Order: C-alpha cells, then sequence, then structure tokens
C-alpha cells in the first residue's frame, strides 16, 4: 500500500463549491478501495495498491468529485481584482 | 428647531470606512448645535435652528466626516462584478 494521506473531511466540499451529504468523502473513498479512519475532523486514507496516483488530498478530492458526478458543481463567478 | 433625526452611532464610521473613536460622532454633532441623546445604539439629534439643511442620517455624516477631515479616509479598490 502506498502512505496514507492525512486530508480535513470537508476538503472536497471546499474545492466543488457544493456541501455534500455527511459521509460522502469516506463512503466514496472506500469504494475505490482505500482504508479511511475517522480522526476528528481529519481523515487518514490509505489508497489501495492499484491506485499509486494516489498520493495527495488533491488526487483524493477529484475521485469524491468524479463520483458525484461534476454537474452539480454550480457556476459561480469570481470578482478578479481591478486590472 | 427642525424635527429629530434617528441614527445608528457608527452610521460615520461605515460611510467613512474609518472607526473613529468613541463619543466622536456625539462630540461633533454638539459642537454643531445640535442636542444628542442616546438609547444602546440609536443617537437622536435634534439639530439647531440655523440648520434647516439638517434633514436625514446622511445630513449628518457630513458633519462628523467633514470636522474630523477627509483626510483620514482610506483608499480601498472596490471590486467590480465582471462586466
Ligand atoms: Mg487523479
Ligand atoms: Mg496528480
Ligand atoms: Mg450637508
Amino acid at each position: 500500500s502506498p502512505p496514507p494521506i492525512r486530508m480535513g473531511v470537508d476538503v472536497p466540499d471546499r474545492i466543488a463549491g457544493v456541501a455534500y451529504p455527511q459521509g460522502t468523502t469516506a463512503r466514496r473513498l472506500a469504494q475505490i478501495g482505500a482504508v479511511v479512519t475517522h480522526d476528528g475532523d481529519t481523515l487518514t486514507v490509505t489508497p489501495p495498491s492499484w491506485r499509486p496516483d494516489l498520493r495527495q488530498p488533491a488526487d483524493l478530492v477529484e475521485e469524491v468529485l468524479r463520483l458525484e458526478g461534476l454537474e452539480v458543481i454550480p457556476s459561480v463567478l469570481p470578482p478578479a481584482p481591478a486590472g
């Protein structure tokens, strides 16, 4: 197994701009074959041996979002500073 | 005397973008000749008879800001929406 990954439980929610139902991240990361232990607000994710691409939290964020579906992500125009 | 005017004590601070020291609004408004009474966060200002121009909270804000000096107002570039 690759080394374990530490990630805040709401990190996929922040990247997506979507409040996912409770347990969505741990469930999705379990589906792809990773062992997920819950420690307060920090998940400890150990990806399976067939997923060496999962090395950082951003890698784990992609697994959650792509299984929940990118269509749920809303469209929010950012304000850029005065150029 | 004109009718009295109700205004939040920090309304001049909000318009100016400056946190004035405690009691600045009440003191400045007394100087110009108005009777000021407190009630929590609301001031009741009765302008003097020689100031029929003082009719709305914005009129009182001008008195506070111009006596404190407009030079203390900082420069904050507002973010406009995507045009
Ligand atoms: Mg990836
Ligand atoms: Mg990568
Ligand atoms: Mg005026």
